[PDB]
């Protein structure tokens, strides 16, 4: 199961997504993306992307199509078989990125927060849960 939900109420400096969930055991990568639209062309403010296939986790946005420049986090905490907590944490500057027990990355907004409309979350990823508070 991949996870699609509608933001009606918008997102604000102090939103928080928590994700838990597992990383399948031949798991290749999945992803975690804040969509500005409802279909799968739209802008994305955020496109959180662990590969372990490759091993790392790419930060990007994408704007009419193109992917802007990619941004990287320090290693890879996750690994296949194993479980995960993931906070993606809004403020005015940009996404806080909370892995484990560590703040892992901090990616500036490239789009304004107000054009954020849809949370997906796909790819090689088992969901316990996916929570916007
Ligand atoms: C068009 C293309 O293949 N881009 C390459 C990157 O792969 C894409 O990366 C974006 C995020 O930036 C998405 O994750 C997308 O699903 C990927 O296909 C790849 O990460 C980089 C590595 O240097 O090369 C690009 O050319």
């Amino acid at each position: 199961v991949p996870h699609k939900s509608s933001l009606p109420e918008g997102i604000r400096p102090g939103t928080v997504l928590r994700i838990r969930g597992l990383v399948p055991p031949n798991a290749s990568r999945f992803h975690v993306n804040l969509l500005c639209g409802e279909e799968q062309g739209s802008d994305a403010a955020l496109h959180f992307n662990p590969r372990l296939d490759t091993s790392e986790v790419v930060f990007n946005s994408k704007e009419q199509g193109s992917w802007g420049r990619e941004e990287r986090g320090p290693g890879v905490p996750f690994q296949r078989g194993q479980p995960f907590e993931v906070l993606i944490i809004a403020s005015d500057d940009g996404f806080k990125a909370v892995v484990g027990d560590a703040q892992y990355h901090h990616f500036r907004h490239r789009l304004p927060l107000a054009r954020v409309r849809l949370v997906e979350v796909g790819g090689d990823v088992q969901l316990d849960s996916v929570r916007i508070f």
